[PDB]
This record gives structure tokens, sequence and C-alpha cells, in this order.
């Protein structure tokens, strides 16, 4: 078998001529030549089976991505693994190969207002589909936005996704949370489990702000610093918004802070299109109940050159997990991953 930077990559005979792309906690990613479709593809080698959290992420992504079909959402083309549960130590996920991601692009390139517009449109168009399936992505950030050489955009990494559950969103103050800090809505630190669609709108808001300046808008250095940064720009929440926070720890924390005025978007973003800043304000609303929804955001003046609801498709039906996954041992989750990848086996 081919080796890449001291790792077996058992993807043959279909996939050859591998090149390293990258690596992270998830595993390792290569490009490979696909000898059936005669195209280079992305292959990621995941080795999740010793970690319940890794098995959860692998299973959620696979189930979601094999169900969903949308231009602004990465597909799974193929999955390679051993013929038996006993012999299966790795899962290789084959996906369309993209040139870059928005994280890398923002560190190296100024985006024209027209690029910002088009990128935001594609993000919201993909998100409309995801929300229409009653799914929350829950980890939207530049590195989860893949781009090709013509700036077509695809959302990736559905391993933190969940079905929306607005009736069970309430929790206590500073309750611990997994998703990426600079893109976390204020309510996560105050009273929310991140089980409503407004969590994703907040993250998109953060992405938009970052496209305008090439710098994250709320770069908290650590957990409660994240809310400091948010309140530093939004200012003190209104009495009405504060009254929506019924938990006393969270309420009284907010009341203890000195009055801060709103920093106006046109001072933070002096070169930005005014319509972009109006949409930005609506996405970065403190109160998640008042926060714009994905379909309204698509209908916003800033996106008028692109808006076409007949060309912004929705999912055929809501997505459901057959069983609750968070209370399943890694051994059961491995069984479910085996089952879920069975359709790619010869036979
Ligand atoms: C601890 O964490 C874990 C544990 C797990 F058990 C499973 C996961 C899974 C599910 O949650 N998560 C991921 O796999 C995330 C983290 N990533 C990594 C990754 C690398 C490359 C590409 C990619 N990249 C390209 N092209 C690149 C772009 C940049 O520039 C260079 C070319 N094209 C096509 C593709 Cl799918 C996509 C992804 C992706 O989804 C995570």
């Amino acid at each position: 078998p081919e080796m890449v930077r001291g790792q077996v990559f058992d993807v043959g005979p279909r996939y050859t001529n591998l090149s390293y792309i990258g690596e992270g906690a998830y595993g390792m990613v290569c490009s490979a030549y696909d000898n059936v479709n005669k195209v280079r593809v992305a292959i990621k080698k995941i080795s999740p089976f010793e970690h319940q959290t890794y098995c959860q992420r692998t299973l959620r992504e696979i189930k979601i991505l094999l169900r969903f079909r949308h231009e602004n959402i990465i597909g799974i083309n193929d999955i390679i693994r051993a013929p038996t549960i006993e012999q299966m130590k790795d899962v290789y996920i084959v996906q369309d190969l993209m040139e870059t991601d928005l994280y890398k692009l923002l560190k190296t390139q100024h985006l024209s207002n027209d690029h910002i517009c088009y990128f935001l449109y594609q993000i919201l168009r993909g998100l409309k589909y995801i929300h229409s399936a009653n799914v929350l992505h829950r980890d939207l950030k530049p590195s989860n936005l893949l781009l090709n050489t013509t700036c077509d955009l695809k959302i990736c990494d559905f391993g933190l996704a969940r079905v929306a559950d607005p009736d069970h969103d309430h929790t206590g103050f500073l309750t611990e949370y997994v998703a990426t800090r600079w893109y976390r809505a204020p309510e996560i630190m105050l009273n929310s489990k991140g089980y409503t669609k407004s969590i994703d709108i907040w993250s998109v808001g953060c992405i938009l702000a970052e496209m305008l300046s090439n710098r994250p808008i709320f770069p908290g250095k650590h957990y409660l610093d994240q809310l400091n940064h948010i309140l530093g720009i939004l200012g003190s929440p209104s009495q009405e918004d504060l009254n929506c926070i019924i938990n006393l720890k969270a309420r009284n924390y907010l009341l203890s802070l000195p009055h801060k005025n709103k920093v106006p978007w046109n001072r933070l973003f002096p070169n930005a299109d005014s319509k972009a800043l109006d949409l930005l304000d609506k996405m970065l609303t403190f109160n998640p109940h008042k926060r714009i929804e994905v379909e309204q955001a698509l209908a916003h003046p800033y996106l008028e050159q692109y808006y076409d609801p007949s060309d912004e498709p929705i999912a055929e039906a809501p997505f459901k997990f057959d069983m609750e996954l968070d209370d399943l041992p890694k051994e059961k989750l491995k069984e479910l991953i085996f089952e879920e990848t069975a359709r790619f086996q010869p036979g």
C-alpha cells in the first residue's frame, strides 16, 4: 500500500498517485487520482474507533452527508474500509477535491465586495437547505468553507451537527460547550445549549464580519473572554433582552457590568458596503429570538443580485437520527459506522 508521511493509505485499487494535503486531530487528508471517474479527489483517513467523541463525529457526518444533496454542501463520493468489523481500524472518506478554504484565503487575500457578496450568498443558500432539513451545523467557521478556483463554495464538517430542538435549548450560565470559540453566539455562555437555528446565523454573521476586515470580529483569548468581546462591540443588552434571560446567575452577571455603548459597524468597517453592514447587524443581534433567519437573510437587499428562492432548494424531508447517539458506547458506534458504510462495498 501507498504511504504518506508515515501513514498507510489503503485506498487502492481505485485511488492512486496520492499527495499529502494536510493533517489535524481528525486524521490525514490526501488528494488521489480516481481511476473510475478520472478526476483527482480528496481522501481523508479517519481513525476514530478508540474515542467515543471521534466515532460520534464520524457517524454524524457520514449519515448527514449521504442524505443531503446540495451544490453548497460537500458530498461524500465513496467510503473505504475493511470488509469486517474485526478488521476495520480506519475509515477513508472520499470527497470532491477543493482548491482552498476560507480560513486560508482570509489569511492571504483581500476579498472584493463582490467576492464577499457571492461567498455570503452561497453560505446562506447551503444553510437554507441544512435548516430546511431541521439540522443545525453548529461549527460554521472559515476553515469549514471550502472553495474552488472559480470561488464556488461548499460547507464541510457535519460531525458536530444536531437535529434542532428549540424546546430543550435552556441551560445555566457558563455551561460547557464544544463548538469553535470565536464563532459562538453570546447565548451559549448565558443560557443556551445551541439547539436552535439562530446559533448558525450568529456564526455566519461572524464570518461575514471577518470577510470585511480579514480579522475575526470576536477573537476571545479564552472561554468567558468571548462574551467580553461580543459585549464590547454590541454594548450592554437592553432591559427587554436582559429580561429574556430568566436564569439569575446569567442575569446578575450581565447587570454587574458597567454600561457600554454599541460600537457602530461603519466605524469598525469604514470601507464596507452599507447594505452588507445592515445584514451584519441583523445576523449579530444579541437576542437570538430577534436574530434574522436564513430565508430572510437571503431576501436582504445586500444579496439582491443573487436572490432567487426558486433556485435555493430545500431538503425533501426533515432529517432524523434513528437512535440518540450521545449515550452510545464507541463499540456500538463502530457497528453503526460499519452498517452506514456498507453501500460502498462490492456486493
Ligand atoms: C477530532 O476531529 C474529528 C474526528 C473525527 F473522527 C472526524 C472528524 C470529521 C467529522 O467531524 N471532521 C473532518 O474531517 C474535518 C475536520 N475536516 C478536515 C478536512 C480536511 C480536508 C478537507 C477537504 N479539503 C479539500 N481541499 C483542501 C482545502 C484546503 O486547502 C488545501 C486543499 N478538498 C476537499 C476536502 Cl473534503 C475537508 C476536511 C474536513 O471536513 C473530525
